[PDB]
C-alpha cells in the first residue's frame, strides 16, 4: 500500500522520498541505496512539474518515455513515486532509475581510447539507439552527458526524445527536413572524440558551428542543395567559400580504418545517405561485438499526446494515471 515517507533538504529543496531509499547524495538528480533490492539508484525529483503548460507536457513526456523502454543500453524505470496521496495534494513527481555513477564525459577525461573500448562503448550507443528509433522515438540531443557509463564501461541512453547553448553534437540539418539519423550524426562526433581526445566541431556560434562541420565534408553537390527550401540556409553553405572535403584517413589517421569507414558512412552531410543505427550495428567494425539475435527492437510508443495542446490539470491528471498504474519491472 503506502510507505513510510521522510523528508530531507538537499540542493536547497526540499526531498520526500520513501524510507526504502537511504543515504540521498546530489550528483535534479540524487544518488540512492534502495534497501529493498540492494541497488544503488538514480533519483530525479521533477523541479515545478506543473507549473505551466510546457512544464506538465514535459512531465508527462518524460514519464511516458520511461515506462516503455525495457532494453540494456537504455535508462529505464525501475520505481516513480509522489508524497501525495490524492490527484489535488499532487504536484511531486520523483524517478528512480539505474545508477551507473558516471557520464561518457567524466570517464573519458578527454583522453584517448583504446580501439576497442571505442567499439564497445559505440555498439552499446548504437544498440539502444535502434530500441529507440524502432519506437519510433529520435534523441535529437545525443552527447556525451546524457549517456550514463559504469566501472565496468557498461552504458545506458539518457534523455531520448526530450528535448523539442553549444550544440558541437547536433546534426547539420536541425541547425540551419529530419529523420532518425540525426542522432548517427551525434554518435559519429561521439566516436570522434573517443579516438582522438578532442570535440570534433568544437563551434563558438550555430554559424561557426556549420563552418567546421562544411570543412571536414566538404561544400555540399547539387542533389544536396536542391533538396534544401530555406534561402538562409541555402546561402550560408553556398557563401561560405568552397571547401574541399577532408580526407577522414589523414582526418583519423592512426585509427583503425574500419573506424575510419564507419565514420565516413556516420558523418555524411545528406541525412537520406546517412548510416542508420542497425546498419551501423552490422559494421565490420563491431564483429567482435556484433549479434543479430541480441540487438532487440521496441513495441510502438503511443506518441499521439504530442500533437495535442491540452490544460495544465489535464496533464497532471494523465501523468498523475501514469503514476499510479506504474509496475516495476522484473
Ligand atoms: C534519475 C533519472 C531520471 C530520468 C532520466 C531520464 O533519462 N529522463 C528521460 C529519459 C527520456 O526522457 N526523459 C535520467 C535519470 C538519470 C540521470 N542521471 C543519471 C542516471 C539517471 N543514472 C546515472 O548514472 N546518472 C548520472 C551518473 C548521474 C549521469
Amino acid at each position: 500500500e503506502r510507505p513510510t515517507f521522510y523528508r530531507q533538504e538537499l540542493n536547497k529543496t526540499i526531498w520526500e522520498v520513501p524510507e526504502r531509499y537511504q543515504n540521498l547524495s546530489p550528483v535534479s538528480v540524487c544518488a540512492a541505496f534502495d534497501t529493498k533490492t540492494g541497488l544503488r539508484v538514480a533519483v530525479k525529483k521533477l523541479s515545478r512539474p506543473f507549473q505551466s503548460i510546457i512544464h506538465a507536457k514535459r512531465t508527462y513526456r518524460e514519464l511516458r518515455l520511461l515506462k516503455h523502454m525495457k532494453h540494456e543500453n537504455v535508462i529505464g524505470l525501475l520505481d516513480v513515486f509522489t508524497p501525495a496521496r490524492s490527484l489535488e495534494e499532487f504536484n511531486d513527481v520523483y524517478l528512480v532509475t539505474h545508477l551507473m555513477g558516471a557520464d561518457l564525459n567524466n570517464i573519458v577525461k578527454s583522453q584517448k581510447l583504446t580501439d576497442d573500448h571505442v567499439q564497445f562503448l559505440i555498439y552499446q550507443i548504437l544498440r539502444g539507439l535502434k530500441y529507440i528509433h524502432s519506437a519510433d522515438i529520435i534523441h535529437r540531443d545525443l552527447k556525451p552527458s546524457n549517456l550514463a557509463v559504469n566501472e565496468d564501461s557498461e552504458l545506458k541512453i539518457l534523455d531520448f526524445g526530450l528535448a523539442r547553448a553549444t550544440r558541437w553534437y547536433r546534426a547539420p540539418e536541425i541547425m540551419l527536413h529530419y529523420n532518425q539519423t540525426v542522432d548517427i550524426w551525434s554518435v559519429g562526433c561521439i566516436m570522434a572524440e573517443l579516438l582522438t581526445g578532442r570535440t570534433l566541431f568544437p563551434g563558438t556560434d550555430h554559424i561557426d558551428q556549420l563552418k567546421l562541420i562544411l570543412r571536414l565534408v566538404g561544400t555540399p553537390g547539387a542533389e544536396l542543395l536542391k533538396k534544401i527550401s530555406s534561402e538562409s540556409a541555402r546561402n550560408y553553405i553556398q557563401s561560405l567559400t568552397q571547401m574541399p572535403k577532408m580526407n577522414f584517413a589523414n582526418v583519423f589517421i592512426g585509427a583503425n580504418p574500419l573506424a575510419v569507414d564507419l565514420l565516413e558512412k556516420m558523418l555524411v552531410l545528406d541525412s537520406d545517405k546517412r548510416i542508420t543505427a542497425a546498419q551501423a550495428l552490422a559494421h565490420a567494425y563491431f564483429a567482435q561485438y556484433h549479434d543479430p539475435d541480441d540487438e532487440p527492437v521496441a513495441d510502438p510508443y503511443d506518441q499521439s499526446f504530442e500533437s495535442r495542446d491540452l490544460l495544465i490539470d489535464e496533464w497532471k491528471s494523465l501523468t498523475y494515471d501514469e503514476v499510479i498504474s506504474f509496475v516495476p519491472p522484473p
